[PDB]
């Protein structure tokens, strides 16, 4: 009962974020009110909490790279955790800003409770 | 367990930008079926299936994908759901059933049924 429901929720998260175009505008409707967000960009490490703080920060992150989607290289599903290794799908005219990215998404009770993004 | 996660990870190669991940996992004799009312598409062979996915999945504009049921029965995974397909402005929602059979770690059959 509770297990399959959690798995149905995980799959719906994957298709919205990394399949159904970008649809990262829909991140607000799937984010837990107390969602955590930490960005690792080199030696700068950002930490945000709360749905509004996270959405505003994530939107700025996507604006700096002009992210449309994530060209996925590998994905692992570990219980309630999504682990993605990939490369940016940007709107630039070439590959100048397609930096490698790792994304970790924790799903709790059908809502995204934690997002981690590491860019090298 | 691992079998459930492995079968689920396999399905998530429907969404890797390119069909490089499906190609390395597909059995060379993989079957592909798409049943949409009267139109029945049937492709057999790893090369023939990928060319069908290029012509099919790309121009298909899927939105609001909802998962209603997931069942793991041995080597077969059955997913039932609902998405919003569109042609231009016109759009409608329809029920979809995804069936994928993995034989010895390789994708042997992929069937998509749309009521």
């Amino acid at each position: 009962g509770d297990e399959e429901e959690k798995h149905l929720r995980d799959m719906m998260e994957i298709v919205i974020k990394l399949f159904m175009t970008g649809d990262w505008d829909a991140f607000h409707e799937m984010a837990d009110p107390d969602v955590k967000f930490q960005v690792d960009v080199g030696d700068k490490h950002i930490h945000r909490h709360g749905r509004e703080e996270v959405v505003e920060e994530l939107i700025r992150l996507l604006e700096h790279w002009r992210v449309r989607n994530i060209r996925i290289h590998d994905i692992k599903l570990i219980g309630d955790k999504l682990v993605v290794e990939g490369r940016w799908e940007t709107s630039y005219g070439d590959k100048s800003h397609d930096e490698d990215v790792e994304l970790i998404v924790i799903v709790v009770d059908g809502k995204i409770k934690k997002v981690r993004i590491i860019i090298r």
